[PDB]
């Protein structure tokens, strides 16, 4: 019998029974319909095949199950999407991202300095959540003492994307957007008159095919970047480190061999899959991997399910930092492949290498059976992760 599940319900993704439900879907109905008839691609093959057919599986209806499209690149199809992405790509060239290494490392060291003397911290609150916020906030010109405000707006907006909000939460969402809009339009006006090397400056000057980003587009695209920056990577940092601590042979391998870190980051991404789904709207009736789909309905791409697909990943419930190949779909695939992937990987690398070296005897206070995941239908990971370690003095 099929699992009785609602794939638009955030409680499904907070359940540690989700992977059992995905396993059934992959073995019995790869393009699954949930208890409300919502279609979802559960196998790696079905996700890739949909990703590769953007004219049939469109982003232009919006990437959430019951919300309309917003005027931003992730809700656009080519050719318009390609121009928008090329414009925003000025902020994400390989050289610009790699050049952030020293500054990101400094933030990692400041955050570890704040807890290293204590011998205990909440890995989520004190390391995983603040590092990506500080990096993206610095790119956007946010004063350090205002990071919490931007993180609050980001939580409001990602909660809106992660659920079907009440009217009161709709109002909060609109208020947060209005505050972000006000701040960002001030930055745009200032950078136009006195350009710097910050993200808004680089985006203002970007030109492709004789076109530039409008103020409207700058607000929307930088907001997409803010929330990608501050709502996703945190969950790979916490949940990926959790797996290193649960399987101490994996922690020990990384401690003794820094050259294993790139493969470890990939396995942390495969395992944690912070983005649980993105939607595609059907542009025509189609028979897709055994399931009839109707023009105008949305189908979810279940990235965590694909990342645990035994047809692609041998023994997928084994966390193995050495896994090769590791062609996971945490960042998706195709036209919309995460623009921030290099930045996210760099943050994960720099914080993890410092955690391994500076907190070398790190351990979990209590095991996973009592560590909850955030209820959310879109992006999710650990709420809290208390950890202990031998104290050390700060680097300063
Ligand atoms: C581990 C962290 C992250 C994960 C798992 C992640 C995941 C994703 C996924 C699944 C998509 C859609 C791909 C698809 O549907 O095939 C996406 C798109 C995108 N992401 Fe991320 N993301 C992360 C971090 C970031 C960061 C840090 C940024 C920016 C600084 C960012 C910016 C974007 C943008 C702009 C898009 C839209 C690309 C397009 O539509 O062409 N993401 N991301
Ligand atoms: C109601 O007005 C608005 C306006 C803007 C937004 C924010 N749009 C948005 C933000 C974040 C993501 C998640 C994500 C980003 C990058 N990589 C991976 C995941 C998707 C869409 C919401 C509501
Ligand atoms: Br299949
Ligand atoms: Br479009
Ligand atoms: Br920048
Ligand atoms: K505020
Ligand atoms: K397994």
């Amino acid at each position: 019998e099929a699992p009785d599940v609602d794939l638009a319900d955030g409680n499904f993704y907070a359940s540690r029974e989700a992977r059992a439900a995905y396993r059934w879907m992959r073995a019995n109905q790869p393009v699954f319909r949930d208890r409300n008839g919502l279609a979802a691609a559960s196998t790696y093959q079905a996700v890739i095949d949909a990703e590769r057919q953007p004219e049939l599986f469109s982003n232009a209806g919006g990437i959430r199950p019951d919300q309309p499209a917003l005027p931003m690149m992730i809700d656009m199809d080519d050719p318009a999407h390609l121009l928008r992405r090329k414009l925003v790509n000025a902020g994400f060239t390989r050289k610009r991202v790699k050049d952030k290494e020293a500054s990101i490392a400094a933030l990692c060291d400041t955050l570890i300095d704040a807890v290293c003397e204590r011998g205990e911290c909440d890995f989520v609150r004190d390391l995983a959540a603040p590092l990506p916020m500080a990096v993206i906030g610095d790119m956007l010109g946010v004063r350090p003492e205002q990071r919490d405000m931007f993180l609050r707006w980001s939580d409001d907006l990602v909660t809106f994307l992660s659920s079907h909000v009440s009217q009161e939460d709709f109002q909060i969402t609109m208020d947060a957007f209005a505050a972000y809009n006000d701040f960002t339009r001030a930055t745009i006006a200032a950078r136009r008159a006195d350009p710097t090397d910050d993200l808004v400056s680089v985006l203002v000057s970007s030109e492709v095919d004789g076109e530039r980003l409008s103020d409207d587009e700058l607000v929307m695209e930088t907001l997409l970047i803010l929330i990608g920056g501050d709502e996703t990577t945190r969950h790979t940092l916490s949940g990926g480190t959790e797996q290193l601590l649960r399987n101490r042979d994996q922690w020990d391998l990384l401690q003794r061999d820094p050259s294993l870190l790139p493969g470890a980051i990939e396995e942390m991404l495969r395992w944690t899959a912070p983005v649980k789904n993105m939607c595609r709207v059907l542009t025509a009736d189609t028979e897709f991997h055994g399931t009839a789909l109707c023009a105008g309905e949305k189908m979810m791409l279940l990235f965590e399910s694909a990342n645990f697909d035994e047809a692609v990943f041998c023994e997928p419930e084994k966390f193995d930092v050495q896994r090769n190949p590791n062609s996971h779909l945490a960042f998706g695939f195709g036209t919309h492949f995460c623009l921030g992937n290099q930045l996210a990987r760099l943050e994960l690398s720099l914080m993890t290498e410092r955690v391994l070296r500076r907190l070398p005897d790190l351990r979990l206070v209590a095991d996973d059976s009592v560590l909850p995941l955030r209820p959310a239908n879109f992006v999710s990971g650990l709420e809290s992760m208390p950890v202990v370690f031998t104290p050390s003095p700060p680097l300063g």
